[PDB]
């Protein structure tokens, strides 16, 4: 009775996972590389713990999200890894639900954690009230994909609060409010987007997971959770909040982690 747990996203959920790598299996539910490998954390991303330490049974991961990735390149482009490339890579893969991965309506969920690229590329050169629902539209139609595929279980990230990482704050204080506002836009028409697709399905469940308010809490208090300060950066993924200027270390994808498992008990897995 596997969960098969599809994910899209960028650098704070990559993983290195290839389509023709090693496939999961229950001695080996990430598949390819080894858990700890291949993120932007110094060891397990959030995924690796949902799937290996915060899971109540067999969790398969298929982590097709890529660094760099905004939504789609049509839209505000960075990389060729979009999120538009992952939902065609799991298009021409899985879709068909092959003996590598034959999952069911009842079985499989479908996580995607995308925004921070766009929003950090677009916060100063578009409208966010005219041009957020413009990026939401198109994952609401990516993740539409599949739902025609069969798929019934979604997970959704908010964008967290990337405009306190080290690269923005030494942008000064004006920038990183720009862009606060910005993505705190997004965050709302998100939200307002899984709440109408919800609806209007009606035969799907879904989590809208708020990642802004964990780590902001974290960030306004974090001896709380045994960071110095919310400002350090360590490349060993746990002394600091900042693996470096840019991603959260390993402790940060733990504690997220664990904060999610509760909020995931609905999606059968956790």
């Amino acid at each position: 009775n596997p969960t098969y747990f599809f994910t899209f996203g960028d650098s704070y959920s990559q993983t290195g996972f290839s389509a023709s790598g090693t496939q999961p299996s229950a001695s080996n539910p990430m598949g390819n590389p080894d858990l700890g490998i291949g993120t932007t954390t110094n060891g397990p991303n959030w995924i690796g713990y949902l799937t290996t330490t915060e899971n109540a049974s067999l969790v398969l991961s298929y982590n097709l999200a890529a660094g760099g990735a905004t939504i789609d390149n049509a839209l505000v482009p960075a990389w060729p890894g979009d999120l538009a490339s992952q939902f065609r890579l799991f298009e021409d893969v899985y879709a068909d639900k092959p003996a590598s991965a034959p999952w069911s309506a009842e079985d499989a969920v479908f996580g995607v954690w995308i925004g921070i690229n766009d929003i950090g590329n677009a916060y100063y050169s578009t409208d966010a009230e005219t041009y957020t629902p413009k990026l939401i539209s198109r994952l609401e139609s990516l993740v539409e994909e599949v739902y025609k595929n069969g798929g019934r279980k979604f997970l959704f990230l908010n964008v967290p609060p990337t405009s306190r990482s080290p690269l923005f704050l030494e942008q000064g204080e004006e920038v990183v409010k720009q862009h606060a506002e910005y993505l705190s836009v997004y965050n709302e028409n998100l939200e307002g987007m899984v709440d109408d697709f919800t609806k209007k399905k009606g035969d799907v469940t879904t989590v809208l997971y708020d990642s802004w308010s964990f780590m902001t809490k974290i960030l306004d208090d974090p001896t709380a959770y045994g960071f110095p300060d919310a400002t350090c950066i360590n490349d060993d993924g746990t002394s600091c909040i900042w693996w470096d200027n840019y991603h959260p270390g390993m402790k940060y994808h733990l504690l997220q982690a664990e904060d999610m498992k509760p909020k995931l008990r609905k999606l059968g897995g956790w």
